[PDB]
């Protein structure tokens, strides 16, 4: 069982756990309640294990898409923020933490892919996907290329694919309609076709992955790349003069990158649920709390309006939220796994010539709504 009278918190080792510990120190100063932050290896794999036996931390931090699985096994307690507190956060973030109509976690940070560009090679980045082919041609005559990004993960290619109307699962009836999938529609076919053509016309290479694209941009060889806030650190170290902006539009429609919300859930087996609520709502989710964590390790964009408004003073952060609001919250339902694998395959096959674009998406669609 979990010990009563204190709070044990789990957050990944790449996050600002030292800053989080300081908020916990503040909590102890004001309430006398001790807080312990830990960052065990593969914590998101261990949580389901220990939580199933009534053990584990009182609070766990992780991207919201993993919380669907946890809530499915009843591992997270339903949270009770009132209307007033909910209005302190951007409305769309609350949707990322709702399962069977119930709120099961507190939104902390918000992330989404953005268009990253080299200001020295490209002071005026393209506002549309359509003008990249021509831009690539003129940059080649200069010894450089226009764009390079990870094409191995559907998470990275979806922004373009979904731009003109694509979606994973329709969300209206309170939750997701698992039979209403948008990977087979005209918009997706159009998006995936433009993507495949960029490869066929040699503006991109079907084999490019995360490391290949990162190295290219951080060396100054390609003018643009598509990545998230987690990649800025490496770019900073490379000293390339870069900027972060809204993703290019396609067919006049904005790219729709998936959105991941770092969230804080409360262990269903915790005997300290009220303490957890007090800490999360009135200590962490305040300008002072997030500041303490952010100073340790940047959170990127955040769900708390007041603090995000301050952070948006950084154009890279402002662009991150801009792209997020034009994006699609990652579905937390069990069916999303089937979507990831089917779409990953469709892209690989359409780019290798194993299947035409239409046939690749047609099969992915059928496999998902299976
Ligand atoms: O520095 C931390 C940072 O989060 C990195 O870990 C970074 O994460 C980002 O990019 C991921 C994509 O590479 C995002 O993952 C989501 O999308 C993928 C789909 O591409 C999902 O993966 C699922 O599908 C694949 C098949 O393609 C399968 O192998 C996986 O098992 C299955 O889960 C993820 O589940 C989504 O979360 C992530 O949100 C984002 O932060 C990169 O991972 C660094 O390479």
């Amino acid at each position: 069982k979990i010990e009563e009278g204190k709070l044990v918190i789990w957050i990944n080792g790449d996050k600002g756990y030292n800053g989080l510990a300081e908020v916990g120190k503040k909590f102890e100063k004001d309430t006398g309640i001790k807080v312990t932050v830990e960052h065990p290896d593969k914590l998101e794999e261990k949580f389901p294990q220990v939580a199933a036996t009534g053990d584990g931390p009182d609070i766990i931090f992780w991207a919201h898409d993993r919380f669907g699985g946890y809530a499915q096994s009843g591992l997270l307690a339903e949270i009770t923020p009132d209307k007033a507190f909910q209005d302190k956060l951007y409305p769309f973030t609350w949707d990322a933490v709702r399962y069977n109509g119930k709120l099961i976690a507190y939104p902390i940070a918000v992330e989404a892919l953005s268009l990253i560009y080299n200001k020295d090679l490209l002071p005026n980045p393209p506002k549309t996907w359509e003008e990249i082919p021509a831009l690539d041609k003129e940059l080649k005559a200069k010894g450089k290329s226009a764009l390079m990004f990870n094409l191995q993960e559907p998470y990275f290619t979806w922004p373009l694919i979904a731009a003109d109307g694509g979606y994973a699962f329709k969300y209206e009836n309170g939750k997701y309609d698992i039979k209403d999938v948008g990977v087979d529609n005209a918009g997706a076919k159009a998006g995936l076709t433009f993507l495949v053509d960029l490869i066929k016309n040699k503006h991109m290479n079907a084999d490019t992955d995360y490391s290949i694209a990162e190295a290219a941009f951080n060396k100054g060889e390609t003018a643009m790349t598509i990545n998230g806030p987690w990649a800025w650190s490496n770019i900073d170290t490379s000293k390339v003069n870069y900027g972060v902006t809204v993703l290019p539009t396609f067919k006049g429609q904005p790219s729709k990158p998936f959105v991941g919300v770092l969230s804080a859930g409360i262990n269903a087996a915790s005997p300290n649920k009220e303490l957890a609520k007090e800490f999360l709502e009135n200590y962490l989710l305040t300008d002072e709390g997030l500041e303490a964590v952010n100073k340790d390790k940047p959170l990127g964009a955040v769900a708390l309006k007041s603090y995000e408004e301050e952070l948006a003073k950084d154009p890279r952060i402002a662009a991150t939220m801009e792209n997020a609001q034009k994006g699609e919250i990652m579905p937390n339902i069990p069916q999303m796994s089937a979507f990831w694998y089917a779409v990953r395959t469709a892209v690989i096959n359409a780019a290798s010539g194993r299947q035409t674009v239409d046939e690749a998406l047609k099969d992915a669609q059928t496999r998902i709504t299976k």
